[PDB]
């Protein structure tokens, strides 16, 4: 029903801020976005640019992803990241997270026609 690509948006995409806001913008981001109904992922990572320029990693730098497979590409530039980490304190359904600010290349997985990314593999 969510597509891989729709599911990539909702997990990594914030073209709304250039950057996070205050150290509690992973905690209100993973439960807007539905993030931590299942569980509390470990990791995340949000991309603070539009969504055209990240779609057009898929045309970028051809690196292998982790799986060995080669449909991975990393960004040309670096981008503006959000890295959320789950806290001492988190215990589901009370996910918590550290927010730290970075800018680093992103490396996504690529599928489909219209070629987009569909699975963050990594940040350099
Ligand atoms: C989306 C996001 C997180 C998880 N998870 O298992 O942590 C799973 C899915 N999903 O669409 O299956």
């Amino acid at each position: 029903k969510e597509t891989a690509a729709a599911k990539f948006e909702r997990q990594h995409m914030d073209s709304s801020t250039s950057a996070a806001s205050s150290s509690n913008y992973c905690n209100q981001m993973m439960k807007s976005r539905n993030l931590t109904k299942d569980r509390c992922k470990p990791v995340n990572t949000f991309v603070h640019e539009s969504l055209a320029d990240v779609q057009a990693v898929c045309s970028q730098k051809n690196v292998a992803c982790k799986n060995g497979q080669t449909n991975c590409y990393q960004s040309y530039s670096t981008m503006s990241i959000t890295d959320c980490r789950e806290t001492g304190s988190s215990k589901y359904p009370n996910c918590a997270y550290k927010t730290t600010q970075a800018n680093k290349h992103i490396i996504v997985a690529c599928e489909g026609n219209p070629y987009v990314p569909v699975h963050f593999d990594a940040s350099v």
